[PDB]
């Protein structure tokens, strides 16, 4: 094991707080208000589109379990198209309990694109 100092670490801006604002939520280790985590939401679709979501469901069988779960976040993507209140609405009228693993499968998916290669 070694440590030769800081090597690129071009650190942008601590990337966004968008995702941070979820995991504190979700993460239960602070108090975020629902609207704090329902507005940075609706900025993390912005990257999750919908074809994206296809490919990754195709990975499944055309009749697997797993495709149903995919298949809701479609509706979470195609809604933001539409009208982004929708989107803040759907998770109003759900409970913190069923919106917590809503937030959890969009974070889910995000991993999987997971770029670069840091330490």
């Amino acid at each position: 094991e070694i440590s030769g100092a800081a090597e690129l670490d071009r650190t942008e801006e601590y990337a966004l707080g968008v995702v941070g604002v979820l995991e504190s939520y979700i993460g239960s280790i602070n108090n975020i208000t629902k609207q704090s985590a329902c507005v940075a939401m609706s900025k993390l679709l912005t990257e999750l589109n919908s074809d994206d979501i296809k490919k990754l469901r195709d990975n499944e069988e055309p009749n697997s379990p797993k495709i149903r779960v995919y298949n809701t976040v479609i509706s979470y993507i195609e809604s933001n198209r539409k009208n982004n209140k929708q989107t803040i609405h759907l998770l109003k009228r759900l409970p913190a309990d069923v919106l917590k693993k809503t937030i959890k499968n969009t974070l889910d998916i995000h991993k999987s694109i997971t770029i670069n290669n840091p330490k």
